[PDB]
């Protein structure tokens, strides 16, 4: 049976060759996918396909991403020093870092390798696609699964090999209904009973049908999700304010901000939230409660992915589950996104990064 593979590859921020202590993530981990890429098409039979991913698909089309914090009513500032305060949405022309078709066409292939990225962003260099740089694993997997399911056939043998150094920091919604009465446990337990095994969640109960920046749970800043909505400052325990500077004050009162003696207290942004939330009072669920990106991700691959049957390879660049996750939480997460426990492997040293898809690769072949 010939191979269908899609390749995927986490490029977001984390992954710039100066982090970590200049151990060169991307460089290392582009080239492992490259010399992967050339391993499998020496066989005439193998298809390919490479999806690269960090807070959406960078495969050259235009995205856009929410950041910033609010107010207590939820009227977004962006309170970074590097941009304008109203600055909290960026649309920008991704990289064309992927390649969505299955191929076996050598010129193809040769196009497919050429997008390979080598590097990440950096926070000195291009600062709106840097914006882009986080961690939305759900989409990536989508993707590959998209790619699988329309492109390959069940007379062929299917396999992932997905390349990360963070769990997710965003996610799509479960599509909670805040308007019946039926209470968000027995919501959560509906969704589950559409699954044999009770495991997962359909893709028809989460939150698709619109654009990301307007739908999606998370922009980075966590792995959880938040149950005190209040900006912390750094280093206190008071919650964080924006002082509205004098020539600013008639302006931002006029738009809305919730100004109190010169300060607008800061809350996150409702999508940084625990859910589901009361969208009108605000009020937090009593029962259900989804408090990381790690739960609806792990879901959507159960309810969708799982059963297919794909050999489905994980290999981790010094995972801890930074930001917000613990090691542990990070390591039962990267295997719940694996076809089988022992197929997510870690790596401390981006020079093993080849030899640890080789493994996996020898496996099958
Ligand atoms: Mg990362």
């Amino acid at each position: 049976q010939p191979l269908d593979v899609v390749v995927l590859l986490d490029n977001s921020n984390s992954m710039n060759n100066e982090r970590a202590n200049n151990s060169q993530r991307a460089l290392k981990a582009g080239e492992a996918v490259e010399k992967l890429i050339d391993k499998i098409t020496s066989n005439k039979d193998n298809r390919v396909a490479l999806v690269t991913y960090a807070s959406t698909i960078f495969d050259g089309t235009e995205a856009t991403v929410s950041k910033g914090v609010a107010d207590q009513n939820g009227k977004a500032l962006n309170d970074s020093v590097s941009w304008d305060y109203h600055k909290t949405t960026f649309t920008a022309t991704t990289h064309n870092y992927s390649y969505l078709n299955l191929t076996n066409d050598a010129n193809e292939v040769n196009i497919l390798k050429s997008r390979i990225p080598k590097e990440a962003e950096h926070i000195n260099g291009d600062r709106t696609l840097y914006q882009f740089g986080a961690t939305f694993t759900q989409k990536a997997l989508m993707k590959a699964n998209e790619i699988l399911e329309t492109q390959s056939s069940n007379a062929r043998k299917k396999l992932i090999f997905h390349v990360t150094d963070g769990v997710p920091t965003m996610s799509y919604a479960i599509n909670f209904n805040p308007y019946i009465s039926t209470s968000y446990q027995n919501q959560f337990n509906s969704f589950l009973n559409k699954i044999p095994d009770r495991s997962g969640i359909l893709q028809e109960d989460f939150i698709i049908n619109g654009d990301d920046y307007q739908i999606v749970k998370g922009d980075g800043e966590s792995f959880k999700l938040f149950s005190d909505r209040k900006v912390p400052v750094t280093g206190g325990t008071t919650q964080a304010a924006y002082r509205v500077p004098q020539n600013q004050l008639s302006v931002m009162s006029n738009e809305g901000y919730a100004i109190n003696s010169g300060y607008i207290y800061l809350y996150w942004r409702d999508y940084n939230w625990v859910y589901p939330f009361d969208p009108k009072t605000k009020k937090v669920s009593a029962t259900k409660q989804i408090k990381t990106h790690g739960e609806p991700t792990t879901l959507y691959f159960n309810g969708n992915i799982r059963p297919k049957g794909y050999d489905i390879f994980t290999v981790g660049i010094g995972v801890n589950g930074d930001p917000g996750a613990t090691p542990l939480e990070a390591e039962k997460f990267m295997q719940s996104i694996s076809s089988k426990t022992e197929n997510y492997t870690n790596v401390d040293d981006t020079n093993k990064i080849y030899d640890e898809l080789n493994k996996y690769f020898k496996t099958i072949v």
